[PDB]
């Protein structure tokens, strides 16, 4: 494999996107993805969960242990600038779509009439990246960017955009 089903285990569909598992209570996502006017996420209430939106990044921590199958990893601040990170796309059909990216600048964006923290970065799995099989799609954000500090997998940003052209991406950052 490329990335171990454990790690793939933490992308859980969400809203209109998905999110990932970075700790038995924590979990993180896309805001644009994130049902509104819910009483509950996950089958608790809100007054058990730690709710934090801050320009396309949202965190959830709950009080109850939700995934104790897994261990806590670490999120980073931002990916590495400069270094090739995995996007962790699932589909909709069952694909599991690891695409290559290297990624960009940490900048604040305008996009579409929301400010977003983002991060942009270039694909790595063609001349062009537009389409399904070698981009990211509707649907898709909220995915994981992902990489190796050594011998640990971490986690560093949800997937937010990519260009028509589709060969550059934006993930959201704390
Ligand atoms: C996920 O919801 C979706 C994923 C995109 C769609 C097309 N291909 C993808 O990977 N994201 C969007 O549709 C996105 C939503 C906005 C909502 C407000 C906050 C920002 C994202 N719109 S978009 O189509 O991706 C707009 C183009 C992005 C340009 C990026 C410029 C980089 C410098």
């Amino acid at each position: 494999h490329h990335a171990p089903p454990t790690l793939w285990s933490r992308v859980t569909k969400f809203g209109s996107g998905w999110g990932f598992w970075v700790s038995p209570t924590v979990f993180i996502t896309t805001t644009h993805v994130v049902p509104t006017g819910v009483k509950e996420f996950f089958g608790e209430p809100l007054s058990s969960i730690a709710i934090h939106q801050a320009g396309e990044f949202t965190q959830f921590r709950f009080s109850k242990k939700m995934r104790p199958d897994l261990t806590g990893m670490v999120l980073e601040e931002g990916c590495p600038e400069g270094t090739v990170c995995s996007v962790l796309i699932k589909r909709d059909s069952g694909e599991l779509l690891p695409l290559a990216v290297r990624m960009g600048a940490i900048a604040s964006m305008r996009i579409q009439g929301r400010l977003v923290h983002g991060q942009s970065g270039m694909l790595l799995t063609g001349a062009n990246a537009k389409g399904m099989d070698l981009g990211t799609i509707p649907g898709d954000c909220g995915a994981p960017y992902v990489h190796k500090r050594g011998n640990d997998w971490v986690v560093c940003g949800v997937h937010a955009a990519a260009t028509k052209s589709g060969n550059t991406v934006v993930c959201a950052v704390q």
